[PDB]
């Protein structure tokens, strides 16, 4: 329901986003909305098939192509307008995934830049993309928050070690940054793990270096990540290596959900 004005970031929020390369908006969705997304996530974890990642499952990819709920979510007036605003274009979804770190579980996700994968694997011409991470649970110091180098997107794509899409979905990553490159960045820029309550959205740049650590809390950390790409910056489908549920190929510009009686 687009029953009120489309959401936009304030000028200060935009500046903060461009300068740091990430930004948290608190309390975007309420508990009932988050519960609908948790239930739909659980159903996709149960029947995603080859799109799932694992012991017990912690990942699924491309759900907005298969789920009515997730298809509407990406068009939400809480999300689509800000993605247009930050990318200064019409947009489409390049990638959709859900990442759960359960209580007392999780892995060390090595430092990486999303754009590096999308440039090399999918043919994304420029880093004119971003991810919206919806917090299905409160993100704290202790349940494995996404961790960033603030301003580290202004490096461009950093020269990365390489180890098809064999290890793109897994915490041992195909493209990871040197112990060496990372020290220089962090001495200069520091590190930040954005936190916020359930229903928050964390916007981050395609090129920001990020990482995370296990969840040593007794609470789950579920994240829905929607990667919006500029339509002008659509991926070169001739250099693409991965299926539609990792890298979308329908570049129709999205429009927002209209308010309807159903
Ligand atoms: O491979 C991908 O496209 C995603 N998984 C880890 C880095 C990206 O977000």
């Amino acid at each position: 329901q687009i029953m009120e004005p489309h959401d936009t970031l304030s000028p200060a929020q935009v500046d903060e986003y461009r300068k740091n390369g990430f930004l948290v908006q608190e309390h975007v969705f309420d508990e009932e909305e988050i519960e609908l997304l948790r239930a739909e996530a659980a159903q996709e974890f149960a029947s995603g098939g080859e799109r799932v990642t694992v012991g017990i499952v912690r990942g699924v990819h491309g759900c907005h192509l298969y789920s009515e709920v997730f298809g509407r979510l990406v068009r939400s007036p809480r999300l689509l307008p800000i993605a247009r605003q930050l990318l200064r274009d019409d947009v489409y979804v390049h990638q959709f995934k859900i990442n759960a770190k359960r209580a007392f579980k999780g892995e060390v996700w090595e430092w990486h830049q999303d754009y590096t994968f999308w440039h090399h694997e999918d043919g994304m011409p420029a880093p004119r993309a971003l991810s919206a991470a919806i917090f299905l649970d409160e993100v704290t110091e202790f349940n494995g928050p996404l961790t960033f180098v603030p301003g580290g997107h202004g490096s461009g794509m950093i020269d990365a070690d390489v180890k098809g899409w064999a290890n793109t979905l897994t915490a041992s990553l195909k493209y990871s940054l040197d112990v060496e490159t990372m020290r220089g960045l962090i001495e200069r820029n520091g590190m930040v793990a954005p936190k916020g309550p359930r229903g928050s959205v964390l916007w981050f740049d395609a090129n920001i270096p990020h990482s995370s650590v296990p969840n040593i809390s007794p609470f789950d950390r579920g994240l829905v990540l929607i990667t919006y790409n500029s339509v002008e910056n659509k991926t070169d489908v001739t250099r693409g290596t991965r299926p539609e549920w990792l890298a979308a190929r329908d570049f129709t510009p999205l429009t927002a959900l209209q308010a309807t009686s159903f």
